[PDB]
């Protein structure tokens, strides 16, 4: 595999590890996003350590209503946090 | 770096490389994401030798008419690959 498709292959996996640790294993609870963030984005994004700050970033990205963040939807938080990540460093 | 946090940096740069080629260095043309595909992705899409499947893939892809494809463009593009990766395997 090139670099890109290892990329993909490692989103669809931390996807996977985290949504399925409870309930639907095809969705991220509150929980479990709390914990990809935390664990896999130490780098890239703030450690989150208030209830308050888990509420408004599942609220962010659940495009659906439903509470959880599904695949499609950490697409779209992966592709939020790579611009980020693309635009802090100005070239 | 986490295996997340890698295949965000390896999307960027990918992206860097292929856009950097011609014209806007931040915009893929048709013939840079032509080669992108066939060398890159060359495991999950089949590989373009026609002229018709580089505009088919452009223009479903090129959502602002600018005739390339941008970085947010781009991310929607590998969300939609890594997306059909994720399905065609049944699990
Ligand atoms: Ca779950
Ligand atoms: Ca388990
Ligand atoms: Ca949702
Ligand atoms: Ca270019
Ligand atoms: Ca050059
Ligand atoms: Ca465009
Ligand atoms: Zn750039
Ligand atoms: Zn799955």
């Amino acid at each position: 595999m090139s670099e890109l498709e290892k990329a993909m292959v490692a989103l669809i996996d931390v996807f996977h590890q985290y949504s399925g640790r409870e309930g639907d294993k095809h969705k991220l609870k509150k929980s479990e996003l709390k914990e990809l963030i935390n664990n896999e984005l130490s780098h890239f994004l703030e450690e989150i350590k208030e209830q308050e700050v888990v509420d408004k970033v599942m609220e962010t990205l659940d495009n659906d209503g439903d509470g959880e963040c599904d695949f499609q939807e950490f697409m779209a938080f992966v592709a939020m946090v790579t611009t980020a990540c693309h635009e802090f460093f100005e070239h």
